[PDB]
């Protein structure tokens, strides 16, 4: 122990806030709540809850609206080139005094490694597509875009698609995906064919004029959701999750060499005897080992180099893809040698754990859950 | 200033069951929202609708302090069920060192909750002994010297029974009452859900409804089981003889303020003296209750003219406080309350289910009336 910071928790494409899904966290799910560990331990942790569907963007905007306070402002450039609003909700703030100079450690999940690295990224270098647009319009800028905002000590990534996940190429995908976002719904015990009054799970779409209406259940909002920008576009989660998007990403997002980076990648399959193909495991959650895992431990693409190396994987995501950014990318990824080293990609190694079992959305009792971030929070309060 | 716990009666269910339809405020909202938005710190438990008031206090403690429920070995010994339940994280551990709740139930929930004043206050002697006697554990809700509660609201609460139990077609009617609750909040009795939807919370019982299974065919389970079928009912606390032998040993403590909100939604006959339904009065109620508490008499039981005004559901004379094998005195609201004894809030022109939300009432402002109860309860903290 000698740094004293926060620790920030983030979720990826499926994910919610503490309120949120009755009280089902995200971060614990089954298993309980990991931010109530965390802090009874004597590490104060705090929750983010973003855009699950949005892009990475969007969401890191957002995602700095919760953490100093204020409205949202996703860019007068950004907002002109994807045709939504420029300004979103307005937080309190949980971390005001980050302007002043506290530091924050991010933990994230799934597709919120991609936000912490380009959370991090605007924090630092800004945009210049954002600063040439102001003074050429004559408009105000956020701050995230100005750059020398140097705040997060660390990233912690835990099973997320670095270079994508080859589950987007799937041609069932779009409608797979939602199936997956209902199957997270009802391991909350929460259905899709009933109208819910109160939100529950708020996608949180008001940039692009999306919510779901009184009398409207989850499927019929899923099927309006498919039509619309939030799945059509360049802006969005999707875009990011496949693995040229991915690639765009890592060409700008790079490790600022002034904050800790951390891989956990996951694995819940088995190599095939005479072909080199993944194959999901017993208790893997239900829904992956049968969508999802067949296409994921099979699917070969000599074009964007995907070969044997991507057919490991954790029900969702390709395990080679959680390393680090590699497509696309200048960042260093080095095996975790005892000491945490700083402006590289600190590899952690690989946990027979699933991309659901992880954050405890779905059991595994050989895997124990507290643990594992116990043991992370105290290698993250170790310091600079 | 002490949060606020909102206790159900013979229905009710927690905040993500029966598809985020709450008990407390029905097609009206959300109460307990509206109290934390005022700023009025206010939680919900939920245990057991058809469980004893005995089972449901066990329960709605370890909801409260955090722990795995113990309803006492010379209970369980007893009755014939399961000794310990559920396991609950705890909504205020504080309660153990130095803290203190408002607790506000409806319904049946005010037998449960001044059965659970009176245990934290005196234990139980018989569960004392007991452990003596066969080298068991005891639960500290039996030690006795726990004093937390501060104040107890009963809203249309049976105190002295209600003398519906008495209907000759009880068991059946019963438990369409439960189902029509059901159908205001959308959900069918002959749907086999997959979903929870609406736990009864009878593990005690070893019952639980299997996946696939109707309400309709489960509630026919559930008559033939002991929940219906035992002295440690919801059933048997109901009735008008099982009221008064609650109210022999559930005095009220010195140390409490308990208020008593009285309901009425009925007309008196000039000639018969009986009572009949005020239009609007919720349809269930309306048709399959209320001619029955507003005609039936036995005098055996002491039932006179007296018991037939009637919330549809409970008799408005049984609502005031407790008095039938009781010592529990009774004063009505004099603008300030008093303590140790039950402030008689008055009589409201509200069904059994309007004065939570459940039905329909427009010139009833529902909103307003939890609100200014809130105030009320924190001129204490
Ligand atoms: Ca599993
Ligand atoms: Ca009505
Ligand atoms: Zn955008
Ligand atoms: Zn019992």
């Amino acid at each position: 122990r000698a740094n004293d910071a926060p620790i920030v928790l983030l979720h990826g494409f499926t994910g919610w806030g503490r309120e949120e899904m009755f009280g089902f966290k995200y971060w614990g799910g089954v298993r309980g709540d990991i931010e109530q560990w965390l802090n009874d331990n004597g590490y104060r942790t705090y929750t983010l809850a973003v855009g699950p569907l949005s892009s990475n963007w969007d969401r890191a905007c957002e995602a700095y609206a919760q953490l100093v306070g204020g409205t949202v402002d996703y860019g007068a450039a950004h907002a002109a080139k994807h045709g939504h609003a420029r300004f979103g909700r307005t937080y309190p703030g949980l971390l005001p005094e980050l302007k002043r100079g506290g530091r924050i450690h991010i933990i994230a999940h799934s597709q919120g490694g991609q936000t912490a690295r380009m959370l991090v990224s605007l924090l630092e270098n800004g945009s210049q597509e954002e600063r040439e647009y102001a003074k050429a319009h004559n408009v105000s800028l956020s701050p995230l875009f100005e750059g020398g905002h140097h705040f997060v000590l660390s990233v912690t990534t835990i099973a997320t698609p670095h270079d994508g996940t080859t589950l987007v190429n799937m041609v069932d995908f779009t409608d797979r995906f939602f199936d997956l976002q209902k199957a997270v719904l009802e391991a909350a015990a929460v259905a899709s064919n009933v109208p819910y009054t109160s939100q529950v799970y708020d996608f949180k779409l008001d940039q692009w004029g999306l919510r779901r209406q009184p009398g409207e259940s989850f499927d019929h909002y899923f099927e309006r959701l498919k039509r619309s920008p939030v799945w059509t576009s360049t802006d969005t989660a999707r875009y990011d999750l496949s693995v040229s998007g991915a690639e765009k990403l890592n060409q700008w997002v790079q490790a600022s060499p002034n904050t800790y980076y951390l891989s956990f990648s996951t694995e819940r399959t088995y190599r095939g005897a005479l072909t080199g193909n993944h194959y999901p495991e017993l208790g893997m959650n239900a829904f992956s080992a049968v969508v999802c895992a067949p296409f994921l431990g099979s699917y070969r693409n000599p074009t964007l180099g995907i070969d044997d190396r991507w057919l490991e994987n954790d029900g969702i995501v390709n395990t080679v893809s959680m390393n680090g950014p590699k497509r696309g990318s200048s960042d260093r990824i080095v095996p975790y040698d005892g000491t945490l080293k700083k402006g590289v990609w600190n590899d952690m190694g690989t946990y027979n754990v699933d991309h659901l079992e992880i954050i405890g959305v779905d059991p595994n009792p050989s895997f124990d859950i507290r643990a594992f971030y116990l043991r992370l929070a105290e290698q993250l309060a170790s310091l600079r």
